[PDB]
């Protein structure tokens, strides 16, 4: 009943042409079997949202990778809030909430744009210029671990440590069993880091600790909360600030409309996680016997939804591969749907709306003027190198 695929969409040919197996995923049915790592899987937008939107049936606490945590270890204690389900998850949640609210965005705004003319500025200086390190990868690195509060030494063990996450999240592949192998010195770090005084006053990290006397969370859970930002919160958004460069510098014409109107730059971020999802997959566990598109899925199964192939569904969005500055993006799938839809989206949404006004203003041709290299990543879709002209306005 179930069409059965050896599509491997872990492996780097998956990795450096998505498209092509993605519709061929959507197009044999709304489930199926994936034979290469005995998951099920689904592609289209439909049942990509369904499964986000019933965390009851598929569960988060077994693990949104690969693995099921019922089986095997973690390779490190479980996320207290990405790798729980409601009501374990409801309260750390709820203090991530308000951790990155809407007064913390107003109360960084003005920094982060600062730091995004600024970085904007330099760049001109230089004319041509790698958009990955000295852009999509300084541009955060310049505000957010600052606004985490961590110390300025050993902030080189970050993004190492945010590509072990999302590689770890993958089948047993090269690129996941040599993150682990090399794993060590960045866990170390990491965990350090987490500990109340080595989080500098007034940043995300001593906010989630001042949080721990209000009876959401206690003492103890803090360190693994502030775990989850230094997890999610870098990589994450030097693939979406890359993906909307590379958009821009794909598509001139839309530049040109975000140059004429740069209060545009929100939804042309927005447009652009969309279109390039730089956050691929999300696996949950099923909890019973459950009744998706048609097929019986047994109890303990692990369902893998294409969260870049929802967002480019044709049956859910016109012309899909256009990337659009305008388009209505409500509803896409780029940062998840549900109780666990990403609780980081407002500091992502701020970084990439400042990134791209700063561009907008101050740019006035994005050229492409040498080799472009992708980043292969077990969860994350992103470029590791993507050399350009920038031109002034
Ligand atoms: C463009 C940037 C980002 C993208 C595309 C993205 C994508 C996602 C997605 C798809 C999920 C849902 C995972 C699931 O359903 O299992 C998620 C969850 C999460 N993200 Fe983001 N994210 C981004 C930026 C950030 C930032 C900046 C932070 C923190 C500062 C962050 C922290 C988190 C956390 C803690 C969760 C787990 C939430 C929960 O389980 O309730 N993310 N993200
Ligand atoms: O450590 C965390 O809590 C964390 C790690 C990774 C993510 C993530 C985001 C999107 C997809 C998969 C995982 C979320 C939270
Ligand atoms: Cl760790
Ligand atoms: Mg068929």
């Amino acid at each position: 009943t179930i069409p059965h695929l050896a599509i491997d969409p872990f492996s780097l040919d998956f990795f450096d042409d998505p498209y092509p197996d993605q519709q061929t995923l959507r197009d044999a049915g709304p489930v199926v079997y994936l034979d290469k790592w005995n998951v099920y899987g689904v592609a289209r937008y439909a049942e990509v949202h369904a499964v986000l939107n019933d965390p009851t049936t598929f569960c988060s606490s077994r693990g949104v990778g690969l693995s099921d945590f019922k089986k095997e270890k973690p390779w490190r204690p479980p996320s207290l809030i990405l790798e729980a389900d409601p009501p374990a998850h409801t309260r750390p949640r709820a203090v991530l909430s308000k951790v990155l609210s809407p007064a913390t965005m107003k109360t960084i705004r003005d920094g982060f744009a600062a730091a995004a003319d600024a970085k904007v500025d330099e760049l001109l200086q230089r004319g041509c210029i790698d958009a990955i390190a000295d852009l999509a990868e300084a541009y955060p690195l310049s505000v957010f671990p600052d606004a985490m509060g961590l110390k300025q030494e050993g902030r080189e063990h970050l993004l190492p440590y945010a590509g072990l996450v999302f590689n770890a999240f993958g089948p047993p592949n090269e690129l996941r069993q040599t993150a682990i192998e090399r794993s060590a010195p960045h866990q170390a770090y990491v965990n350090e880091q987490c500990q109340r005084p080595n989080l500098a006053p007034g940043g995300f990290g001593a906010c989630i600790h001042a949080f721990t006397d209000t009876g959401e969370i206690t003492p103890d859970e803090a360190p693994l909360l502030v775990r989850s930002l230094l997890s999610a919160g870098l990589d994450t958004t030097v693939n979406g600030i890359g993906a909307a460069v590379y958009c821009l510098a794909r598509f001139p014409g839309e530049l040109q409309r975000l140059r004429s109107d740069p209060t545009l730059a929100r939804n042309a971020f927005e447009e652009a996680v969309r279109f390039e999802s730089p956050v691929q997959t999300v696996f949950r566990t099923t909890t019973r016997e459950v009744e998706l598109g048609g097929a019986v899925i047994g109890e303990g199964e692990k369902v893998l939804m294409f969260l870049g192939s929802a967002n480019r569904d044709p049956r859910r969005w016109s012309d899909p591969d256009l990337y659009d500055i305008t388009r209505k993006t409500s509803g896409h799938v780029g940062f998840g749907s549900g109780v666990h839809m990403c609780v980081g989206q407002l500091v992502a949404r701020l970084e990439g709306e400042v990134m791209l006004s700063a561009l907008a203003r101050k740019v006035a041709a994005i050229d492409i003027d040498g080799p472009v290299k992708r980043r292969f990543n077990n969860t994350l879709r992103g470029l590791e190198s993507l050399p350009v002209k920038l031109t002034p306005a």
